[PDB]
């Protein structure tokens, strides 16, 4: 409700990055997407490089319901309401896409972010997410409705 209401002239800083740049993105997750099967890197200062990476493509998924200040959320596309995709987003903190592929394919990202916190844990813990590793994945998980809009 600041700007929001009309995604016109405003909805290119979240469709150009939507996938016309790709590079924020793309570029930026390659990075981990190496690190996540090669773990072997010589260069201790990219680690900390993918660090940021990761951190900072939640700014570029997420940043349709955060940027929805200035390109309404009832507008946006049916691109960017399909953003932040499961796929392109439980890949930055590893939200372990093994489980991820036990979910219902009407059940998406989509629909976790609208699921409770506790509904979620108990969803996820009923993909394969064992206990534990669901905490460790709804800390994360809750970064997405904490990324401000």
């Amino acid at each position: 409700g600041h700007m929001d209401g009309g995604a016109g002239a405003a909805v290119s800083r979240a469709l150009q990055q939507c996938g016309q740049l790709q590079k924020l993105i793309d570029i930026s997750i390659g990075s981990l997407r190496g690190l996540r099967t090669k773990c072997s890197v010589s260069n201790d200062l990219t680690q900390q490089e993918i660090r940021t990476l990761e951190a900072k493509l939640v700014k570029y998924i997420c940043k349709q319901q955060q940027s929805k200040l200035s390109v309404t959320p009832s507008d946006r596309t049916a691109e960017l309401n399909s953003y932040p995709r499961f796929s392109d987003w439980l890949y930055i903190f590893n939200v372990r896409p093994e489980v991820v592929q036990e979910i219902p394919q009407e059940l998406t990202l989509d629909a976790l972010l609208e699921m409770d916190e506790a509904k979620a844990k108990e969803m996820l813990r009923r993909w394969g997410a064992s206990t534990e590793e669901c905490s460790r994945l709804q800390q994360a998980l809750t970064c997405l409705r904490k990324v401000t809009g």
